[PDB]
């Protein structure tokens, strides 16, 4: 594979967003793969409504602000038919009755593909597919006041994880410890968190956060 890929400077990856006082991270996890994957369909970058996710797709097992899952997310497009853009069904970070409206509908999939859950394959796929739908173990006060450089939480966890964010790329810096790869991560907590809204997390660190155990995208 490469030894660097940013799938940003192709035109995959939509601004930073943030989910406010919601926990419906797995939504813009979600939201940030599709729109990925219909852009290399299509060829057209089109920003997709979290609150969409966040009030419709419960059935498919996603608990809105309370959690959920991007393949549940996934599923939901694939089961409903579709999915509205981001201006016509707008984020408010809290869980309403499902407005969805076909006729706005700007996505759909397929299905989804789950990576085996090593980094190894989470690099093949993210080289070749684009970006990444992950879960991460985010709960340390470290990732709260991440500034810059490559993230790594010693007290993370590889098993359970409580966060979705998306891959778009990684790289490699030079580091006082020589531990110098990276996961470039959009996270979805605005742009003053972090770099601009992303973080570069451990990579190839015996799965640091647990970012390989539940990566998955959807098919278009
Ligand atoms: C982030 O905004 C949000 C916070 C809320 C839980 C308050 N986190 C999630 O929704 C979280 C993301 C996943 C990808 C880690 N989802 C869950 O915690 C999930 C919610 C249920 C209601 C679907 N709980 C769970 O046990 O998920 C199973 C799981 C976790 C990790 C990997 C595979 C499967």
């Amino acid at each position: 594979a490469p030894r660097s890929v940013d799938w940003r400077e192709k035109g995959y990856v939509t601004p930073v967003k943030n989910q406010g006082q919601c926990g419906s991270c797995w939504a813009f996890s979600a939201t940030g793969a599709l729109e990925g994957q219909m852009f290399r369909k299509t060829g057209r970058l089109i920003s997709l409504s979290e609150q969409n996710l966040v009030d419709c797709s419960g059935p498919q097992g996603n608990e809105g602000c309370n959690g959920g899952l991007m393949d549940y997310a996934f599923q939901y497009v694939q089961d409903n038919g579709g999915l509205d853009s981001e201006e016509s069904y707008p984020y408010e970070a809290t869980e309403e009755s499902c407005k969805y409206n076909p006729k706005y509908s700007v996505a759909n999939d397929a299905g989804f593909v789950d990576i085996p859950k090593q980094e190894k394959a989470l690099m093949k796929a993210v080289a070749t597919v684009g970006p990444i739908s992950v879960a991460i173990d985010a709960g340390h006060e470290s990732f709260l006041f991440y500034k810059e450089g490559i993230y790594f939480e010693p007290d993370c966890s590889s098993e359970d994880m409580d966060h979705g964010v998306l891959v778009v790329g990684y790289g490699f810096e030079s580091t006082e410890s020589d531990n110098n790869k990276y996961w470039l991560v959009k996270n979805s907590w605005g742009e003053e968190w972090g770099m601009g809204g992303y973080v570069k997390m451990a990579k190839d660190r015996r799965n640091h956060c647990g970012i390989a155990s539940a990566a998955s995208y959807p098919t278009v």
